[PDB]
C-alpha cells in the first residue's frame, strides 16, 4: 500500500512549515542528524 | 490562507524528511546559510 | 564552505528553517529542486 504524492512548490512550503513547527519527532530527527554532521566534520584546527 | 490537509502531510512526510536530511548531510552551503541567517537575522 | 563551528540548538534550527522557508525565495527553490529529485528517485 506504498503511495506517494507530488506537492507543488507552494504546497511543499506549507507542509514543511507545518512539520517543522508541529511535528516534534520530525524536528528531532533533523536536529539529531544536524548534530551528527557538525561533530563529525569539525576540523581539528582553524587558521 | 488555506493549508494542506492531514492526508497530504502524512503521505509527504518521509520525502520531506529525506530532502532536508539530504541537504544537511551533503550540502555544507546549506548549513552555512542556516548559521548565517540565524546570526545575522534571527538573534 | 570549509568549517562549521556554530551549533544551533533544536529551537534555533526550527526558527531558522521556518524563517527561510517563509521568506527566502531561492532557499525554497533549492528545497523544491532536491525534493523533486528525492521524489522521482533520480
Amino acid at each position: 500500500a506504498d503511495l506517494s504524492i507530488i506537492l507543488s512548490k507552494s504546497q511543499l512550503q506549507d507542509t514543511l512549515i507545518h512539520l517543522i513547527k508541529n511535528d516534534s519527532s520530525f524536528l528531532s530527527t533533523l536536529h539529531e542528524v544536524y548534530l551528527q554532521v557538525l561533530t563529525k566534520n569539525k576540523d581539528n584546527h582553524n587558521l
